[PDB]
């Protein structure tokens, strides 16, 4: 007698349902990792015995997205190919834990200014049964969490 | 013929039952590790053969707490988001080995001034069957054990 | 009711079917890895709080090809044996994800100026049941992806 | 009797460093305006801030 409207309030959310809004378009991905919030630590000790522990400045997140290779055009390729020595169309990423149908966002992770730093092609092997999966890494500046 | 009132006096305590009082509120967690008491070592040798071994100064504990992601508000997020360059609401953590019902504290671990240094979001994967689990690390200054 | 002409448009491409055009000839290979597009990262921080994150210059790809040892002549050997102190016939490599019959190229990877840097002979073992597999590594300068 | 006394204080030498931006170089425009004695002296304030 849990009456599943109470499951939507009280039970934890699984990981296998997520949408990725990449800039102004939604792109289907398989994995999404590295959306951390990390700080440095500043310490100070004197001779009397006082230890002072403080949070430092937060460093940049390194975000890994991976999807499969499809017969159309490679949208992750034309965004990493258009680099001119420091110039890149920086995009904002949203990764939202989603309802089963896709009509509710439960908890989402916002990424402010992401740009690609790597794009690894799949390893071709004649004795394998796998999908060609590209794996892109992104450099950002902050990760925030909105909960609704 | 052990008469389980003697089990509460003579048998060791398992790990799977613990409450975490985080500041002034109790927050449910899955794991809790890193509540060590570590010292440094100062040594001195002379030519006659005397070795002098001494305890140094005790270093800071690094404490890892991890819980799941729930549909409400993220209480571990608003405590790591409210950082202003060295400023953080430092909290005192109590992790108590508890009775089954929760009406007895067996052995508890006290943590003096804890503040968050990291908050790792879960790794999203479409081929997984897991709970979204956040994992927060804390910087403290001492860990004490009271036994009652 | 997917009507497999729609599979050629909408489903991902597996890895086990690939042709390798090595210069002006096609050579059968077993594996092909390392066809990445990697960038460096340039960062700049000032005292006011501005972080500037930029893509650096893209570094060289290191490409691994491996095939078996055949009773004829070793075509990967006469291309690594003909080195004179900096001189090498640099070749352009194309690795194409292919149809089952071989009459359609789905997505191909182009490699601009590849030359061999290593050629590892197989490990001979009397208690093994394996093919003599050579493994050549190549140094290139760029990797591009054309999708047709 | 040893008599130890502070002397006269000497001049500070302050070094600053910033990055090169595509616009106008404000630090070149202040070191190029030297005419044998004549430089716009400025007040430097370096404040640790929130």
């Amino acid at each position: 007698a849990i009456t599943a409207d109470d499951i939507a309030v009280q039970y934890p959310i699984p990981t296998y349902r997520f949408i990725v809004t990449l800039g102004d378009e939604q792109v289907p991905f398989t994995s999404a990792s590295g959306l951390d919030i990390n700080f440095d630590t500043i310490e100070y000790r004197d001779g009397t015995g006082n230890w002072f522990k403080m949070p430092g400045q937060r460093q940049a997140p390194n975000i890994t997205l991976s999807k499969g290779v499809f017969p159309g055009k490679n949208a992750m390729y034309e965004w990493i190919n258009a680099i001119q020595l420091n110039q890149v169309e920086k995009k904002d990423i949203m990764i939202s834990l989603t309802n089963e149908a896709g009509t509710e966002v439960l908890v989402s992770w916002n990424v402010s200014n992401a740009f690609p730093t790597s794009l690894t092609s799949p390893s071709f092997d004649a004795t394998s049964n796998e999908i060609a999966v590209q794996q892109i890494t992104l450099m950002a500046d902050r990760v925030t969490i909105q909960t609704a």
